[PDB]
């Protein structure tokens, strides 16, 4: 067949069986209770007409087409609801290739270098197409929301507002609001050179929040991050917002020296260690990478940009 064979699970990406569609290791992230994840009822066409009917009472953010969910745990799957949703679902585009495995894998990369990531993963439909799902990090069952807000609400924008700020403007956020900017500091660190290596040219204004948990203000848990590059058939920059005024061409030090030290104010310990850190997980992002749900032509995109990206802050 024309697809290469899918050989590993869909949430923790270990190898499984051919007759297995998760592994246990997985399923158990969703609920240490659950035994099996039955297919979606709906293919991806009517997954995308029920988020657009739905769309009034989604109460999480972003353009892209998404549903709210309970996990059945006795029952083996996911409902669609409006109130109360624990996890958002992500179809199939209509428009751009692969974006839930995308996602998926990126958001698992990400969760391999360290950064704080949801459980998320793929749950296969009835047309066999992949949706992508995150856990809600805002409510768990049916308690209260904690507060959310993201860093357009927060820098005083406009609520459509998206591309039209900077890298120092989300700083800004950080140092007016975070109970321990300091701490924030280092995630943005992280959170901006993985973006940079996995070509996520849309990390945009709507994609920082603050939530307000265990007594602090803090950057939230990472949502929404995709190699956005690959997905579309042009691209002309590299950051969805500009770092010292740069949209591309962004160069080593413009990353580990104005936005590391005078921007964030890191010290040098600090940001070798992490540079290290991010030395030593290429080979295993490669690795997960080839065992994605992405497609041979994805995946290949993908590893090529990386290499790129590598390339330009000296890695090898």
């Amino acid at each position: 067949f024309q697809s290469n064979a899918m050989k590993h699970c869909p949430i923790t990406y270990e190898k499984i069986s051919d007759q297995e569609n998760y592994s246990q290791r997985g399923l158990h992230l969703l609920s240490p209770q659950l035994k099996n994840l039955s297919p979606l009822d709906l293919s991806a066409d009517e997954q995308r007409q029920e988020a657009i009917a739905r769309v009034g009472k989604m109460s999480v953010q972003g353009v892209q087409k998404k549903l709210s969910a309970k996990l059945k745990i006795k029952e083996g799957c996911f409902e669609i609801v409006d109130q109360y949703g624990q996890y958002i679902l992500k179809p199939q585009s209509d428009i751009y290739p692969e974006l839930p495995e995308n996602e998926a894998i990126t958001m698992t990369l990400a969760k391999t270098i360290g950064l704080e990531v949801p459980v998320h993963g793929l749950v296969y439909s009835k047309d066999n197409s992949l949706t992508y799902f995150i856990k809600r990090f805002d409510r768990i069952g049916h308690n209260k929301k904690l507060a959310l807000e993201d860093f357009a609400q927060l820098s005083g924008e406009d609520r459509h507002t998206k591309y039209k700020s900077s890298m120092e403007k989300v700083i800004a956020v950080i140092e007016q609001f975070c109970t321990f900017p300091k701490i924030e500091f280092v995630k943005l660190f992280k959170l901006t050179l993985f973006n940079f290596l996995v070509g996520n040219e849309d990390m945009h204004l709507k994609n920082f929040s603050l939530i307000t948990k265990d007594r602090k203000i803090s950057i939230s848990p990472a949502y929404d991050l995709l190699n956005s590059t690959i997905a579309q058939k042009n691209t002309k920059e590299e950051l969805a917002l500009p770092l010292k005024g740069k949209k591309n061409n962004l160069t080593k030090s413009d990353f580990l020296k104005y936005f590391a030290i005078e921007k964030l104010g890191l010290n040098q310990n600090v940001i070798d260690g992490i540079v290290q850190e991010f030395h030593q997980v290429i080979p295993k992002w490669q690795e997960l990478i080839g065992f994605s749900f992405l497609s041979q032509e994805m995946q290949e995109k993908y590893l090529e940009l990386l290499e790129q990206r590598c390339k330009r802050l000296n890695f090898f």
